[PDB]
């Protein structure tokens, strides 16, 4: 499937924009597969736990939606799960604790198969922003635990993709980054949760098509194609994300201060969002 | 000066114990020449906003005391400074934001500012936990306003010491780094905020006095002898610090789950803290 | 194509062994498209220039070979290029300068351009072993050059081969990461040097005809079967090379002294080897 | 003491001079304790075994002085000890093997001990330029071997020292890092091997003096003094060296191609320079 990670709209002053939020997510459910609420795009590092379960009250997704829950320690852990659970999200997408990662020791299998003991969910390896490792011989004493329903992998280590591919069953893998999406689904992802996805959700469904029915040169044109669109997008990061919503009409609102209402990368990005558009490929 | 950065208790649990928060506080105060409340061994960050604001008022310092303050955003960080402010902290040791560091920019230096400009404060360079960077570009910028105290630099690089010695007037520099204690002092640190003075705070304060009197070899045995105590204590992390804290009577409580109760070191720290109790300098 | 970083021979003393060598070249050229000499496989850091020189005279390859030439400077590059031209080689396998590489600069545009003005050559990024960058930045200031025939990337970061794919035309890639071969073909390259195909040469040919003939399928459990073999080899690295090649009978000698004569890993890739052995995979 | 890694000639097109080598040792020694040939700084992997030998039978050292050795193997470790030996040299300054180094395992105790059984060395962690890790626990299981006299640390991670200070006897520590030089001596360190020494060895000398006699108020102002030009130097790396040694009218001669002959720093480390020997800490 194709679910984008929807960003959490704020005001310019950092207020939460709930009706922003339903907004958004009503502008986008529609073209993908499912959403994914608080997701390391959806800056729910950025929420007070009040906020936090603010936020998902405004919502009313249409279709099974995933809630990422990024927190340090099992009771705080607690209210996120149980905000999560009374939503009606199909699972959790959590990350590995952080903060004091190096005591964790084996910690963190406690810490999944706690969560995973009231809820479904999805291991969250997202590195680039939590700076952590989720080593393969912990997903793979995870793996065999009924709730542990599979992994998002945004790394881009397409070595830990081939692994999940070639040594777990019965888990369900999806990559989180872009830029090597074609490469992902060859070693056997179910699919992709991209940001890029809240742009051009049609067209990484595109991609997912040809590849799933053997149109293998089609998919590697696709694939070339939105390469710019991913690869700029995952060096602007949200600012980046939030003000190309922005500028196609959506109410994505701005980051959190202190960081930058408007994206360094906008002037290259701006002509490679608009050459998309015109191809018929965004939104 | 020398600083401990006590931890916050939480029973078995995991719930925050506000009583032997207190108690805790109440026992090192006296040997020392304050506390630092919520610092990196402080499990701030595994508290919610309503714990760490509890937390706060459940304490009663008699000496000028600092407030560790680790938020990701301006709004979220507005409770915490607040909060600080009305229990009469001398100063907050406030760090980078994490998550979305990547896209932070320039947007560090207004972090600070608007910071400074409600409460004087030291930056928090901690990159071990933060796992983010603290340019030495950016603490030059910040070292001129007024209310930028100086720095604790818990890194261990003292090159960065060396740098502030070398370039910054007006700039007071705490080290958070026990092992290399006697070098950071060599390389002009006023003192230490160090985990490993909640146990021998007298030794760390006997040593700083050394040298400031010019009694080089004196202080060079003490490093030597507090070498193993501060080595081990940063491997062992807050859980051994937790422990030791216990081992002596202490109410320093455990870990909040998923971090384990007892650390992997105890075996090899035992010895070496009742060997410096049995000389008379623990506590 | 596929083509195998043959290793260097020496007897367990570390003495050169021409014979063993010429032997073992004979013995694996016959079942791939051709052969990579001094690859980061072979030692060729290990030997003098002289062995060097020595070495490559031994060798009589039938089909197109690849020559590696890692060098710190021009001056002694001149030299390793004039011999590998002087051998038939179609072309060289180049690292950047390693020990300075902080200070080069814009001089490592100057090294290839200066290399590809007497010799065609490959780009050659192996990270794990240079432990330097290569910039995709250099790659496409280079890849104009019409004697920089391609690149082999053995990062195993495919974000790098999407990018040769969607920005680089008259660029011919190659991956040297045999556990993420299978995405690396998806993303446009042409082929693999790996040194699994010292091993089970036939295996990964077979791998790239399904890709190339659609058999998308097939490739994919080929792939999930070649996993474990190119995962435990990129890990045990050239011991665990060698004492594979000499378990099956060939003549590939032992790495040089202080490297060991045999893998920690070899108790787990025994029954890997076999059991591909078995399937009738093997050589 | 004070020993500064001279650099080894070459001329504009990469030809080694000899005549320029001697002349620069002459010029240099009189003002230090003795010289270290081939150090890091010294372009030693830039020279092929011949260019090595006959790089070393130019110098003719009135002092007892130190070669670094960098081999990958203990074969052609061989050659480059006999030589040192030949030379007088007093011991050997050796690195770990590098490019396959993850392989390497007990082999680095099987390389040193080799070494060391013909002839004293030095221990030589330069992260910076090896790329590779010198664990204190080798260095712990080395130090016991007498003809292992000690380790030259050019980490800048006084952590090490620290380590060697408290748990090492019958071993002696050299610094390589000048930014850091107070701490290190500080910290125990017998004196320092630094590239600044080549253009400031009386002002090195000064700030260890004063450390030895107490006069700790001199050493932290002449600390602070120096550190400017040891800093910016260890960002020119070896292009600054020689660049300033050239206008300093010293024979330093370039770096070999394709390193550039002059550094990009030369404009900001001219004033600083220029300023020093104003003062009359110059050569
Ligand atoms: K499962
Ligand atoms: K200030
Ligand atoms: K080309
Ligand atoms: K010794």
């Amino acid at each position: 499937m194709i679910l984008p990670p929807i960003p959490t709209p704020f005001d310019r002053e950092g207020r939460l924009d709930e009706e922003a939020f339903r907004e958004l997510a009503q502008a986008l459910e529609p073209l993908v597969d499912g959403l994914l609420v608080y997701g390391s795009n959806g800056e729910g590092v950025h929420l007070t736990p009040e906020e936090r379960a603010r936020g998902l009250r405004a919502l009313r997704p249409r279709k099974p939606f995933l809630v990422g829950l990024m927190e340090e320690t099992l009771p705080q852990a607690e209210g996120a799960l149980l905000e999560a659970k009374a939503a009606g999200a199909m699972a959790l997408l959590a990350t590995p604790p952080r903060y004091y990662h190096g005591s964790l020791g084996a910690g963190l299998l406690r810490y999944y198969e706690a969560l995973a003991e009231k809820m479904p969910l999805f291991l969250y390896h997202v590195p680039q922003n939590t700076k952590v490792d989720l080593p393969l011989e912990a997903v793979e004493a995870l793996a065999p635990h009924p709730n542990v329903l599979g992994i998002k992998d945004s790394s881009g280590d397409l070595s830990r993709i081939a692994f999940y591919q070639a040594r777990l069953q019965e888990f369900r893998v999806y990559t989180g980054h872009a830029p090597t999406f074609l490469g992902a689904l060859a070693l056997g992802a179910e699919g992709g949760i991209l940001a890029a996805a809240n742009l051009a959700p049609r067209a990484y469904r595109a991609l997912l098509d040809h590849f799933r029915e053997g149109r293998l040169a089609e998919a590697q044109e696709l694939q070339k194609k939105l390469f710019p669109l991913g690869d700029l997008l995952a060096k602007g990061g949200v600012p980046l994300l939030k003000q190309a919503l922005r500028h196609l009409g959506l109410p994505a609102g701005y980051p959190r201060p202190p960081y930058p209402a408007e994206s360094p990368l906008w002037e290259r990005f701006l002509p490679v969002l608009e050459g998309l558009k015109e191809e018929g490929w965004v939104l």
